[PDB]
């Protein structure tokens, strides 16, 4: 069978594949056809009908698992289209995880024979992220941080070494928050959540902008000022709260200016998708700095999808993170930061 | 001078009066004419121009305060209209406190010989909030608690002992939160805070309904199904998400269900104010549990106008601060939560 991890989560399905390379003369001959047409549509296409990516920058080249010389491809595509998945499989041994390995397990078994193989969300992605770290992204570091990440002309992302990587605390943002603290690679646990994340972000901004795409809430956002929405504590105090060391530009109240009539017929969509923005971004690395400070954690890795092609909200993280922890806190990133439960499913390929 | 006490927060002005009730025949004659007039204003009247209120169940009568024998009464207005409130005042001492204190402490002073004497917030709120516990609320408790919070035809208000309040985590719910620590009398820090706070609940509610005062929001969100717009573990598990011990009925993704176009097409004004207000709540009250436990702090008291007649809000904080922690922390409420500020400064006039 061709090797397979998912993930399903609440909003997209990831999917890791492993394309063999060392395919003998032998091998291909006793090849299904319909084996060598999936390969053949997995690494010849980039779009996967209408709703399916291919990230082709992410692919780990001549990676060796299991014994076998091959790439790792990293596949996404939307939850709500998991039937046309399913369906194309119907007209192999598969590694699932997320919430929809328990909710779709009986639509997977509509395949004829297939073996679906329930494993831990959570489980998966620690596994994941330490597997993906140890062989590296084709040489280069898979953790990064921004350097100097208060200083905007001195701020760039760095590479990050991860050799000895416990403790580490693992903020999971996807359509909410899991925090996880990582002791070792067979002792972890889930901190805590919050229901204030990338859906949070998505389905509020849609409803704030109309806007009808997560990379088209960025883009607004890219272009808002959230202070036309919020209410900074120089908006209250008339500059610093200097007894407690609040800056003036810090909210106090996230979108407290549109309670006020005359601002919100003022405000525009943009200031509103970078206050929406701005409100979740902040409210997660607050979380993820009080889940620190109780875990005796220093190092806070964030993953998960609301982070891709979202460098505002990175860099956001990585200089409150730094500023409101007085440089106690550090923010960290991975390259690989969505597919991280789709590659620890894989890899529990030989279980079975 | 008439005694007075003043919070001047991001959106409401608090003002706490000391009505004497010992005044002798002589005295009577020695008082000048506006000040009679005052008195008679503020005691003949509940509503004051067309945005003040006097909150008339708060009052305390009978108090004894500085060596006088008085009623101490509870008036509230919008910050935005104290340009109304100074100019009444041009047409005494001044002990003052929050962020409009500072903001407007030029305003004040257009009122002629006036002194103006500002005091620190959270200061104010630690001696409000003990002083009035320690006088009592004519003889019934200050502080209350929800009993079977878990249990909704068990669950009812009952009175709670402070007679030794420390330690103590203050969760002051304003336009902002802040969340205070008090180990005793004179030892007490602000641990954190977050921006997503009433003016949040306002600001987003008033952007999604249409809403025009808090008191609407709250009438809105009364008839309204959060779970409308809210994605729950069961949407994504399809049940319990049993391995980390979360409830289906939980909140993975606050407004998550609104990325879908059909949702956002369906949800009624009545479903979003009731997420609105299931979000904020909610993010409260994990951001004390996580304070509480860093702290070392069983006891959390919430105070602010956000709470204000809001049982749907306390009894969520109630219900999920116990669920939450395994019955490890206690949310408790006091009757005078919006005016702790303004008492503790009008406790300050005898240091002038
Ligand atoms: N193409 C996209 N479509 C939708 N959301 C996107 C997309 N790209 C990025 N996002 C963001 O990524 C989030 C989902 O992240 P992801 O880590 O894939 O979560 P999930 O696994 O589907 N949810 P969960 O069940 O909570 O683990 C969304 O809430 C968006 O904020
Ligand atoms: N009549 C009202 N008008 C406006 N907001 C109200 C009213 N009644 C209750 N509220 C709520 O109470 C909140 C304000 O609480 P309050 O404790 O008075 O804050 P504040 O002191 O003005 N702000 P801050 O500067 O952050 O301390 C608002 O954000 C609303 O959620
Ligand atoms: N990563 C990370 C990270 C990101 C943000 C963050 N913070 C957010 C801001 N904040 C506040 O206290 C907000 C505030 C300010 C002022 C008042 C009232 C006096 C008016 C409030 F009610 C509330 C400190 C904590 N912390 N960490
Ligand atoms: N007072 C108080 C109080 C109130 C609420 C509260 N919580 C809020 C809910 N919550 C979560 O973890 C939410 C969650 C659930 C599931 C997933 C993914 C698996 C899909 C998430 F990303 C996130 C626990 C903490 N804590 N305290
Ligand atoms: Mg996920
Ligand atoms: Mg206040």
């Amino acid at each position: 069978s061709p090797w397979f991890g998912m993930d399903i989560g609440g909003t997209l399905v990831k999917l890791s594949y492993f394309e063999p390379i060392d395919i003998t003369a032998e091998e291909e001959q006793e090849e299904v056809e319909s084996l060598k047409s999936i390969r053949k549509y997995l690494t010849s296409n980039v779009a996967y009908g209408s709703t399916g990516i291919r990230d082709v920058h992410l692919e780990l080249k001549d990676l060796t698992l299991f014994g076998r010389r091959g790439n790792l491809h990293f596949i996404r595509f939307p939850t709500q289209d998991l039937p046309t998945f399913i369906q194309m499989g119907r007209d192999t041994v598969l590694c699932a995880t997320g919430g929809g390995a328990y909710k779709f397990e009986k639509d997977f078994r509509t395949i004829g024979n297939l073996h679906l193989h329930k494993l831990d969300e959570l489980d998966c992605l620690v596994k994941g992220l330490l597997y993906i770290d140890s062989v590296s992204f084709n040489g280069q570091a898979e953790c990064y941080y921004f350097a100097n990440a208060s200083e905007p002309e001195r701020c760039q992302k760095m590479p990050f070494n991860l050799d000895d990587p416990y403790p580490l605390l693992v903020v999971n943002i996807g359509s909410g928050v899991s925090i996880l603290a990582v002791h070792s690679k067979d002792n972890y646990k889930r901190v805590t959540g919050t229901s204030l994340g990338g859906g949070t972000f998505l389905g509020l901004c849609s409803l704030l902008t109309g806007c009808e795409s997560f990379e088209e809430a960025l883009e607004m956002a890219s272009k808002g000022d959230s202070t036309q929405a919020d209410k900074l504590v120089r908006d209250i105090y008339g500059g610093d709260y200097e007894r407690f060391g609040l800056p003036g530009w810090a909210v106090a109240s996230s979108f407290g200016n549109m309670i006020y009539k005359e601002k919100r017929e003022s405000v525009s969509k943009e200031d509103l998708a970078r206050a929406t923005l701005v409100t979740i971004t902040n409210n997660i690395g607050s979380v993820a700095r009080m889940c620190a400070v109780n875990e005796k954690i220093n190092r806070v890795v964030f993953v998960g999808n609301f982070l891709r092609v979202n460098t505002l909200s990175m860099k956001l993280l990585a200089y409150a993170l730094d500023y409101w922890s007085k440089g106690q806190l550090k923010a960290l990133f991975l390259e690989h930061e969505g597919y991280f439960g789709a590659v620890g499913a894989l890899l529990g390929l030989p279980n079975f």
